[PDB]
């Protein structure tokens, strides 16, 4: 009985004996003991090895946690957390860790429904209880603005009254977002804010009224209220955007990006990319490839969706790609290479696979389709970000990033029910080994550690919803 | 009175002299819709026409006015426009040797919102030059929805990758051993976004329950044939009959899936999951033709299924009216095949199930509007197996509010004209049948219900479109009933 823990160790093997009777890093195992309310359990940070890495190795002797940092101290107390099983017992067992990308995010969509400070705080342990190390938070789309600038202090005032459907809008202060970054500090984590421009700015357009064009429309059909001047309440997407040859539009995105970058002490700042409807290549070109080049000569790396790699400005500029694991092209796998012939890597975030907003096939209301129909937690594990990448190299991709939309959570028991289990499927595709290694890399073993893990996962007061593909304890 | 069909809402000569165009004329900025009137001058290679997009009347609808002086097309749309830009081109006439447009005064709207024509690349794979011709065909009739039959027993034409083995193997073959193939994902946003220019919306079926034998060449885990006592086979000398392998020939209503097999719904979900993404369109259309001897109830509980799975897409799903007896599906859209006086079983009674459900019809009468239905006068090819063949007077003997049931007009998504391709292999072959009668769907469509719409003024408006159908390389069949230019 190969004990349970996910994401997937490098190397596994149990032990000859019988198992364990049961700084910070030790108060993240305390805390941990929420499944279970001398001895002697080591937890030391050597160091020398490869960076998030530890060694756990339990005996009835003592149980001893080695990591090279403080982040793979903590990686290797999630693990034993995930070991834990008469009595409250520890395997004997032998752990070897390492992250196979040092990007291993999880984004958050607070512009659609304002998440406050404690439900993110909240998102931060649980992502950081699958070794999770980047937050990415979605800070601006048409339905409002979620953090306080000063360099633009309009945006704040008027663009965070409202959100999607009518419900409570509101905005991270500069109080409060300090609060989300050293508390996801604490838990190892990077938090990257996103400011979604070209497209997915009708919010700024509320104060800032010279910078927005006017909504282009289409086909709804599905509005049977359309986007105007006024607080848009609805889902529909790529209708907005910023005047992209008045140069006060750059100004502000100069403003935003560098006031932003002054609080956020990691390396990345997220541009985003989205272009409207009907928006010409070369104008939406030329868009990207000056705010990147702003945020480029501000100390920071730029990130964007991979539908402005095809773009001539930016150097070295980290890409998100959105695209299907089977990669059904506009020119997506194409237009996502152009990120790795510039200098920078990708991060894979396949919106078939990957994309947490997703609804379940079995049916938990909430979530969309607009993917290829539903996500099974099998195909949010069916995918490899090697051979899912176009054409690249393992040294081209950053890492792997799990999206979870905000469009219809809003509730923290509303974005757990969606965000876990596939979550796990994110974190072991970021963590674990590739698919041709690793012989618990399988789903018919990822399916088993997980459903071993829903008793852990009730005990931390983590939500889930229990797809029933796969079998819980 | 000059001649344009669809007959138009409202139409009035002019007090004064015609318009002479000569090569002065300037033609107001509206952006493509000046293009489209451009090439409608095909028909002959200062004034000034004005094409303007006002807004605020009915949707897709214009308002034409044609004086000495300038003429405009005013439409609230740039479908309405699109579509006053096509009543010029028909308008258009000659004096001696300028070209003329007459003195008249348009006020058109559209009777139904589904104006419809089917276009069968299964049975024969169309490629997308043939495919993109047909939609301006269609749209100079303000037809503004296509209809495309991706799947069949004889092929599979739409590039999936959630199941990509179905075009790796399923669309080798044609009905007759005749050049297969599909559409790339690549080539399939190609003809959305060129009938978007055209103003037509393309809406995808996938005949789900029967009429499903190529999908077990690929995976064949999910098909179930089932022969008849009927059949021709031995006759016609061979005539291969269904078996696991492609099948080359016309029968119907011989394959089916599973029913009661979890991985075929597994496997609606998939392909109309993957297709939905694919189609901006608000239709995803799944079929429901039942196999020969199938359980009522079960045929029933399967288009419950792919319904709802589609519903949940976000999509309106729409099926033929055989479908009507089932239990699931709300508001489902249905394409009624069944002749103009409803007959063998209660295919009236099972359409109007559907309005009791929430939804509307889409009537598609087999003896009206089926465009693959041998001409009575001959020109070779088609099929007669409705009533005989169809004469360019019976497929526009028909009025879609009276074959309607018993429902109302407000209840009657629209019009629908199929082109099924068991026997048309060429864009020629697709013309020679899809005219003449074609015009008898867009007037059952666009035009009023029973104006001008009597036998004896369609036969006399859409014969003076003779030299227009001519001069746009449209190649109709000239039926002996009517007299041309």
């Amino acid at each position: 009985p190969l004990p349970a823990v996910v994401p997937a160790p490098a190397a596994i093997e149990q032990a000859t004996g019988a198992p364990f009777r049961l700084a910070d890093a030790a108060s993240a195992l305390s805390a941990l003991l929420e499944a279970r309310t001398g001895a002697v359990i080591a937890l030391r940070i050597e160091g020398g090895g490869p960076a998030e890495s530890y060694a756990l190795t339990a005996d009835e002797a003592s149980v001893t946690v080695t990591g090279a940092d403080a982040a793979g101290l903590f990686y290797g107390v999630q693990t034993l957390g995930q070991l834990l099983a008469d009595a409250w017992v520890v395997p004997a067992v032998s752990i070897e860790d390492a992250p196979r990308f040092a990007y291993r995010g999880v984004m958050l969509d607070v512009a659609r429904h304002f998440h406050p400070v404690e439900t993110v705080k909240a998102y931060i342990g649980h992502a950081a209880s699958l070794k999770l190390n980047a937050l990415h938070l979605h800070l601006s789309d048409d339905q409002g603005w979620r953090i306080e600038l000063h360099s633009r202090p309009e945006l704040t005032a008027l663009a965070s009254s409202t959100a999607v459907g009518g419900d409570p809008g509101g905005f991270y202060t500069k109080d409060d977002y300090r609060e989300i970054v050293e508390y996801a500090a604490s838990r190892h984590m990077i938090v990257v804010p996103e400011i979604d421009m070209p497209s997915h700015t009708h919010a700024i357009g509320l104060a800032y009224p010279e910078l927005a064009e006017e909504p282009v429309i289409t086909d709804p059909m599905r509005e049977t209220l359309p986007e105007s001047g006024t607080p848009y309440l609805g889902i529909e997407v790529g209708f907005s955007s910023l005047k992209i040859h008045d140069e006060a539009t750059y100004d502000f995105a100069a403003d935003v990006f560098g006031e932003l970058a002054g609080m956020t002490p990691g390396p990345y700042l997220h541009l985003g990319g989205d272009e409207a409807h009907g928006t010409a290549e070369e104008d939406f070109a030329l868009f990207v490839s000056r705010v990147s080049t702003i945020i480029a000569d501000l100390g920071k790396t730029p990130v964007a969706w991979h539908e402005a790699g095809d773009a001539g400005g930016l150097a070295g500029a980290t890409v998100g790609q959105y695209w299907g694991y089977v990669t059904p092209t506009d020119g997506m796998d194409d237009r996502a290479r152009g990120f790795v012939s510039n200098g920078g890597q990708l991060i894979l975030s396949p919106a078939d696979a990957i994309y947490l907003d997703m609804k379940y096939p079995t049916g938990p209301d909430l979530g969309l389709s607009w993917a290829n129909g539903p996500t099974s937690v099998q195909r949010a594990y069916d995918w490899e970000p090697s051979t899912v990448i176009p054409g690249i190299d393992d040294a081209d991709i950053l890492g792997v990033e799990a999206p979870l939309w905000s469009e219809t959570l809003r509730s923290l028991d509303d974005i757990e029910t969606m965000a876990f289990p596939r979550i796990a499927a994110a974190a072991e595709a970021a963590w674990s080994p590739a698919t041709g290694a690793s012989d618990l890399r399988t789903w018919e073993s990822f399916r088993a550690r997980v459903g071993a893990l829903g008793p852990l996962w009730t005990s931390l007061g983590i939500g889930f919803h229990p797809s029933g593909e796969i079998d819980w304890a």
